[PDB]
């Protein structure tokens, strides 16, 4: 063959296929993972200042990151995270949230190490983790018994730990922790993390931690970094996104925070692939950072009115979508919901698709064609083995505009009353 | 251990000391590959255009480029190259020139594969190959007869046929050209592509061809693409590099382009990597390449007076080094010239260094230091067991204001009365 063998079973991108459908119909695209409204107008404003100002910002910066930035992130990191961080030497500056995980497998995941990836996963860890040549392991979370009386909550769903602790080997590198969950929404609590921080201490693993989220919880639910226990901070990177922080997921500025001996790999893959960052999108992340930083904890503070004005829209969807009797699970975090199609694939088992595709995807592409609703089917989330089981989820995304909710109002009035 | 052995010997990054030094002493930097004066105005207010424009710019685009920037390179390009070129299955835009590097050896280079690379080189080709799992092979430029007083020229650095031929083996995978050449200056010939062409097409191996410094051409020289020679599309990936072409280095915008065959494993890599693209420096980047194509060939076009006017500076710099026995190789592209030292290795030998430092890297110090002048030795750009034979050229920039020029002819000025 042409092609490197790391390449292999990885070429399949289902996201091309999604975008593909839905723009062929009429659609409420709630399968978009980003706002269909403006970022806020300090963070626009920050990157019209860096795109306006001192003209050298139009040249190259600092390898490692544009030292405003990685000085903001040492600070305002290093205080939630109760730890010192240098800039210099435990920040780098990636290309987005995306980046920063491509960086890490490719630094530190060799041929024949194990990874532990949680399910549902953020579908890149599989294949990053084969590309990178380590075996994926895969526990799932365990869904929670639902009653008809009362929606289930993300919350419910465990991660046990005699399951977890035997996924455990000599051969496990790290473990992708993904906090808040996407697709799920699950918040992991401190008795998770801590679970998670004994396994990681007791058999010498890297916990990669996935947490671009942080900042979209809802119902009083705490973002708690796993790094910030007795500890972690010695063997745990901490990944975060300029884009899913300030609602501008087009900048794909994304950054890891981590200890000087696992980040020296990172600088080396780094310096060996991208070598810089762009210099004017750092520039204004480093704006919207201070900007976040001056207001902390204040009314008018996007880290305040955000997740309250998207905690809204998540009711508003939550209630909406029950009206066709799709099932949601109550998210504590990110940017998504699931809800649960089994009332659909017991009353309409035969929808047309390939041999072996998951009933999910199959009542996607129905939905789309017939209702005019978008969602993601969940076992893209899943392992292959896993599909099977885990076939009855569709993931919806409430970060939208007023008027994306109504339309999707609007659809589910014809679904319910029409034909 | 905790670090994947692709890492093994590719953690050293000369840039780092380099800059730091620079930074450390009143100088005139010469060493930095990039503008010190603004990017073009049209280019400039096509990234402001782009941040202050239709909101959805701020959220991701399409992940193998932003529409109306892979429709202008597949246009304009095509036009370049005689080529039909399908934005979809023959574009892809990267994190720069180093990314589009990187994507196709992640792509293309697998264990025990050789590539073939030529001296002097810019320095990222060697450890790309090698996270890749390729055995670097070189192939050295032959430096021309030192002839009757006059100044060497780049185009006479010589690529043997012999030597280029019998580096070719069953087991070459691709062969990196860089034209015009970082660090040397030099420009292509037709005949040299041919050369090139014809091997790649005997023994069946993919040319890897940076061509971010297209535009940076001098004397008459003509850019000639390897892409665009009879039978080669379908075996080239053709790289560049928007802040080489729009004196814009921060941006970190690039491209490759080639056949889908090819093309399709680069999509992979990309991916499994950063999945999109920054979305409003794309559009920055349409913006200007569709300024450009409207304007091509014409007096008032960036692409004509750029050039033109970094000739000039050029010239003025041959001059200049000249009057404290600095003795130039005259480049007929690239923003770059080196200088031979070999007067000064002879006559001042003695410079402190570690036991086993090429002479250049010494100079250079020491020019830093006393003189107030910056350049890169030259060393850094070949294979460490010839760094001890290449020891006495260093690389300069002219690509620099009138101001920093004459700051140049301050700190030359006091260096000549001090001989
Ligand atoms: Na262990
Ligand atoms: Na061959």
């Amino acid at each position: 063959q042409l092609q490197a063998r790391r390449l292999d079973g990885i070429d399949y991108n289902p996201w091309v296929e999604f975008v593909k459908l839905a723009s062929e119909h009429d659609v409420v695209n709630l399968g978009q993972g980003f706002p269909d409204f403006p970022p806020p107008d300090f963070a626009v404003e920050a990157f019209q200042h860096a795109v306006s100002g001192d003209f050298m910002l139009n040249q190259y910066t600092k390898t490692f990151g544009y030292p405003p930035l990685t000085k903001i992130l040492a600070s305002f990191f290093g205080e939630l995270l109760g730890q010192e961080i240098d800039p210099l030497r435990n920040v780098l500056v990636t290309v987005g949230g995306y980046g920063a995980l491509f960086t890490a497998f490719q630094a530190l995941v060799d041929e024949g190490d194990e990874v532990i990836i949680i399910e549902p996963f953020f579908d890149c860890y599989e294949p990053m983790t084969m590309m990178a040549g380590g075996r994926p392991v895969f526990v799932s979370l365990k869904p929670g018994p639902i009653q008809n009386g009362e929606l289930g909550s993300s919350s419910n769903w465990q991660l046990d730990p005699m399951e977890l602790a035997g996924k455990f080997t000599s051969r496990t590198k790290a473990l992708v922790l993904n906090t808040p969950n996407n697709p799920l929404g699950k918040v992991f609590s401190r008795e998770e993390l801590e679970l998670v921080a004994s396994l990681c201490q007791q058999h010498d693993v890297v916990c990669i931690t996935d947490e671009v989220y942080q900042w979209m919880v809802y119902d009083g639910h705490q973002h708690i970094s796993i790094a910030s226990l007795p500890g972690m901070w010695e063997r745990t990177l901490t990944i975060g996104s300029a884009g899913k922080t300030f609602s501008a997921t087009g900048w794909k500025v994304g950054w890891v925070l981590g200890p000087d001996h696992i980040m020296k790999h990172l600088r080396t893959v780094h310096q060996n692939s991208v070598f810089h960052c762009p210099t004017q999108s750092q520039a204004a992340v480093a704006e919207s950072f201070e900007r976040e930083q001056l207001l902390f904890r204040q009314p008018s503070s996007y880290f305040v009115q955000f997740p309250q004005a998207m905690q809204r829209c998540r009711d508003h969807m939550i209630r909406s979508l029950q009206s066709v009797g799709l099932k949601p699970i109550i998210p504590q975090g990110s940017y998504f919901l699931i809800t649960d199609i089994s009332d659909f694939k017991r009353k309409m088992p035969d929808l047309p698709g390939a041999v072996d595709e998951p009933y999910d995807r199959r009542f996607v592409k129905w939905m789309i064609k017939n209702k005019g609703l978008v969602a993601i089917p969940v076992s893209i989330f899943y392992s292959v083995p896993h599909q099977k089981h885990f076939d009855h989820y569709i993931r919806f995304c409430f970060v939208k505009d007023e008027a994306t909710l109504q339309a999707m109002d609007e659809k589910l009035r014809k679904w319910k009353v029409e034909l």
